[PDB]
């Protein structure tokens, strides 16, 4: 007997997956959607533990805005709301060099999609951490009302992105990318956070106090 509450994915808190030792699992349990078919517990656990590095208040903001992060085993282009992307070139790639079938995440809307097994840099994307980068887009646009467009953030981007991302075109020249990748550096590890702090100290402080900038 399969219930319709699990037919299209399972909310983490309803999944029976054991997350009791994960910080903020009470909040993440209402944000993360896991597959209703077989998936790797190790891959899901690592993704959820990375998201649990985020300031609890930001997670609460995301939950109260009803942002969800759906973890997938199959490609994003098998989801009906992304089916139009099958076989198409993603913006910014040379045609023939990439299709949306090969893109493992999408962020910015109230539903974030992340395919399991692709977190690290180079696995179909160029971010230090796929799930933090994509979630940061949705935070930026929804919780923080396009904060990458504010005068304060624009000035951080101008002054510090050339120091932090001199060799990474999209993180250097797109303010929404600078926001999302800076967020991922702050939260993926202590080592990347200290890299951010040394190369881009004002951006570091901006991310550290981000929770006080919501709307
Ligand atoms: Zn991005």
């Amino acid at each position: 007997p399969r219930g319709s509450h699990m037919a299209h994915g399972v909310l983490l808190e309803e999944s029976g997956l054991d997350v009791q030792t994960i910080p903020s699992h009470d909040v993440l349990g209402r944000i993360v959607i896991v597959p209703e078919t077989d998936f790797s517990f190790d891959e899901a656990n690592e993704t959820i533990r990375t998201l649990a590095r985020i300031d609890r208040r930001i997670l609460e903001q995301a939950a109260n805005h009803h942002i969800y992060i759906q973890l997938l085993t199959n490609p994003i282009t098998d989801e009906p709301i992304a089916r139009h992307l099958r076989g198409k070139t993603p913006r910014g790639y040379v045609p023939g060099s990439k299709t949306w079938d090969e893109v493992p995440g999408i962020g910015g809307a109230h539903l974030v999609l992340v395919r399991l097994g692709h977190s690290e840099k180079g696995k179909g994307h160029g971010s230090i951490n796929l799930e933090l980068h994509e979630f940061a887009h949705s935070l930026d646009y929804i919780v923080f009302d396009h904060i990458h467009e504010t005068d304060e953030f624009q000035a951080l981007w101008r002054e510090e992105a050339p120091q932090l991302f001199p060799r990474e075109y999209y993180f250097l020249t797109y303010p929404e990318e600078y926001f999302a990748e800076s967020f991922a550096y702050y939260y993926v590890s202590e080592k990347t956070q200290e890299t951010l702090r040394m190369a881009a100290p004002r951006t570091y402080t901006f991310i550290r106090q981000l929770a006080e900038r919501a709307s």
